């Protein structure tokens, strides 16, 4: 990952992202996302859940170094965000390896 | 992941793959691979190790449903293979989501 916060902003403004543990799980499970992002302190059960389905389908998982509070802030949401999925990167390089 | 065994064969024959736990760890750690594959029964410490570094860099990890013995067989190696990395997919669709 390169310049995560910038890449995330670019995806959010120009692409399509979906926020929340359940929705991200639905994606890791069913497909339909290009990348799942988890907060470092996302509750263990949620992280393991996402990680299991992500390995099942080969969807990449990226751990945001910071907290669910910091991730919510980065996303401009009035609440914590523990996980999200990138459905379309838009003009972002967030998927670049 | 779609038609894993076929996709893997195509990457192996037309792209670049690297086999082994240490080499895959080096990739998950330093970048340079597009996908890490782990056998279902790869020893837990090795899986966790790869999985940690993969999350650090957002490199996708795919779990092969079968054993390290079966994975070695699939790769035509005379030994078990617990993990590998796809450096170049070649003509393969192994990276498609």
């Amino acid at each position: 990952m390169v310049d995560f916060a910038f890449a995330l902003r670019k995806a959010q403004d120009t692409g399509k992202i979906v926020m929340g543990a359940r929705k991200s799980i639905q994606y890791a499970k069913m497909g339909g996302a290009k990348l799942i992002i988890v907060a470092r302190n996302a509750r263990p059960d949620i992280k393991e859940d996402i990680e299991y389905y992500a390995r099942l389908s080969g969807i990449p998982v990226y751990e945001f170094e910071g907290t669910s509070v910091e991730l919510g802030t980065l996303l401009g949401r009035p609440h914590t965000v523990s996980a999200l999925a990138v459905v379309d990167p838009g003009e972002s390089a967030i998927l670049a390896l």
